[PDB]
């Protein structure tokens, strides 16, 4: 069998058989097959693609690059969650929290953020002292002492991965349904957990611009974990603005805080309590998604949920007194707005244009070495739909240096105002169970 | 400037300017811009493709990675010859000497084996002693005081090409009309001549598949040299099965010697005196083409051709004597046969099924540092048209190990064949001036 032979069937729009798919993998991970044929290989899957069966076949083949988490030591079922990823996700940060604080064994990995795509790993380290380099054995204790636990994705599971992406980072083939479908699910199948929530965002904000990329996305993946026995469910979500108002890091932490007490963004709130619902149902711990809407909503106004988060960040380190006081979190020196060009309806506030606005702040980064600065961040303060007035605040800045010209003229590029009421988009397109 | 918003350029349907396809062209020889970039762009310019304009910066950016050599010193018309590929391709062997018998100067360069093509330089290679790689001073010299010399580049000669030509060859990336144009007049600019002649293959083991295509591919090539005023021509032969009956590298040598001497393939001699006579006339060492042609079917029977042809290795380092005696030529250590299941006439034939077969037995590269088998091939013993009866042998191969099944199912599933007669089909299609 030959490398060049296989480029060329995928060349061709012919379709890869398993055993194919599994003799690349193992020798692009041993060694035996070079940079260069899979790089060539990887734009022939760009533009060429995958059946459901030859996508399947490539998860399976990078699980088995690696190692298998065991979380059997945790008694009943684990739920875990991901996002394709996007702008402004504050998530994360509120649904763990409030799904184990009704008893539900939240086992999450998480990563950081690079480009215009936000990380939850980065959010989390806002808080004083978190710890999110957590090893298979602190993270099985966490989970069934508190019922939670959210890490940095610790080495050692799916190698082939960790590779291959690195790859499709510097030819330019990261956004491909095939490769993010098996890149995520090669990942969550090794790391254990009995249930699994997808939460596939579409629009400008997205890897999948489109919502027929995003369908198709959805259902590879949900797929794939049914396939080996995970109970695999997923949502498509709006990306074509940022989620909530707050995007970079300790800002999210905030807004995060606000949504557990029962004061955030509608938009945040709607996102989570469905996915919660989606969370809880699963791990059997209520008979229906509307018993289970139910607890998670007094879980909110009991107080149950912000008090889980305090738990949850004194156990990995963090200084819980950040809830109850805002201001122990890293803040901005400087704070300025972009103001409305006249009066109108917003019809545009371009996530990916935000996302690279907020990046430049310093709440991002270009590459993987740099590091960010936890403290700033832009706050949006109309969403899609909403009536503005000339000369009214739309967004403000919150940066520690007060030459912000390069930001400013970013976040005025996202924006496009209506002199006639818009049609707001769907927060949530579509559920596949 | 970075490679990777380069790639995305192209992978999104841009055109390069001719600005970054220097700078690219310029990074990739020198190092800097590493093999599994340059191939990850070589595929999505396969799908994307590339503008007359983008095609002849190419060509130039590749000519000037190296020296442009100047032949004025030499007296007259000096001409040069190429192949756009194929299977079976002994062409340049017999042309090469044949002609320059005749009084025609003859300055080529000539590249190894591509994708499931043979190569020129490899094939000379299986004569002992016969070296490819010699100085361009040497090289002018050698056109001076014997009227030909056909070399290999990476002799100062577009460092460029040889490198990308490499690089092509192992990942699958062959295929594509502004890589193959730019690669072959690169060369052919580089080297000096005056006068070139084309051949351009169509059908199944070439390149071209369509005639549209192949005539496409002739028009670019023949305006980009005419564009630095050479006399460009272009002939487009026949190539929906392999040329002769040879398929390898010492089984080819054997072939040119055959019919060097009025004996070999009818096929073969045809199109060696078509493209011949074009070259002696553009040359004008004849008054038009039938007596340019009657010139050289002269020097075959004279027997000054395969005395050009001996005189031709012997310059070069190569051993004269393997014509006498083609025992001294390697040999392969075992021969199978593949025979035919039923009666009937041959109608079809996968031409590059059989190319890759010949080099499946080792006759190419599997990666780019791979060492090749030049004894290796496969000899056709029917053709279409042909008559067959069941258990007649279709083919013989010539392999370095025993075991076999797999080279010998592929050659039989590429030869079709049919209840009712077959015509031969037509050797020349057209002519582009
Ligand atoms: O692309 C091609 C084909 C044949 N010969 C070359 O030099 N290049
Ligand atoms: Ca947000
Ligand atoms: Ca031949």
């Amino acid at each position: 069998m030959r490398m060049v032979d296989l480029i060329a069937k995928k060349r061709d729009g012919k379709a890869l058989t398993k055993e194919e798919i599994e003799w690349i993998v193992r020798g692009y991970t041993n060694g035996d097959i070079p940079d260069y044929q899979m790089s060539a290989l990887a734009m022939a899957i760009y533009f060429r693609g995958m059946t459901e069966e030859e996508t399947a076949a490539l998860t399976m083949a990078m699980v088995q690059s690696g190692e298998m988490l065991d979380l059997s030591s945790i008694r009943g079922v684990k739920v875990d969650k991901h996002s394709t990823g996007g702008v402004g996700d504050t998530t994360t940060l509120v649904l763990g929290p409030l799904v184990a604080s009704v008893g539900v064994p939240v086992a999450k990995m998480s990563g950081r953020g690079l480009g215009h795509t936000g990380g939850t790993i980065d959010k989390l380290e806002s808080v004083p002292g978190f710890h999110v380099e957590i090893s298979k054995d602190e993270f099985i204790r966490l989970v069934n002492e508190n019922g939670i636990a959210i890490i940095g994705q610790t080495g050692d599971l799916t190698p082939a991965d960790k590779k291959l992406y690195a790859l499709r980072d510097v030819t330019a083939t990261v956004n491909s349904i095939p490769l993010i479908a098996s890149s995520i699910m090669s990942k969550k199948i090794a790391a254990g957990a009995d249930a699994i929530v997808l939460d596939v965002k579409t629009g400008a904000g997205a890897f999948m611009k489109k919502l027929d990329e995003a369908r198709r996305l959805a259902r590879v993946m949900v797929d794939i974990g049914k396939r080996v026995g995970r109970r695999t469910m997923a949502v498509i979500s709006d990306m074509s603005q940022p989620l909530g108002y707050a995007v970079g890091n300790a800002l999210e932490v905030k807004e995060a805080i606000e949504t557990l007490k029962g004061n955030g963004p509608h938009d945040l709130t709607e996102l989570c309590l469905t996915l919660g619902s989606h969370m809880v149902y699963l791990a059997e711990k209520a008979p229906s998604l509307d018993e289970a809407r139910r607890l998670l909503e007094e879980a909110i106004r009991s107080g149950a949920a912000i008090a889980a988060f305090k738990t949850f960040l004194a156990a990995q380190g963090g200084d819980a007194s950040v809830v109850d006081d805002l201001d122990k979190l890293p803040k901005a020196a400087y704070t300025s707005t972009v103001t409305a060009a006249a009066d109108g309806y917003v019809a545009e506030m371009a996530a990916d244009d935000i996302g690279t606005a907020a990046m430049w702040l310093g709440a991002g980064r270009a590459k993987k070495e740099d590091v960010i600065d936890l403290a700033v961040g832009i706050v949006l303060h109309k969403k899609i739909g909403d009536r503005v007035q000339k000369g009214e605040a739309l967004a403000t800045i919150h940066s520690n240096r007060p030459d912000v010209l390069d930001v400013k003229e970013k976040i005025e590029a996202a924006i496009r105002l209506s002199p006639q009421p818009v049609a707001r988009p769907p927060l949530i397109y579509e559920t596949i169970v």
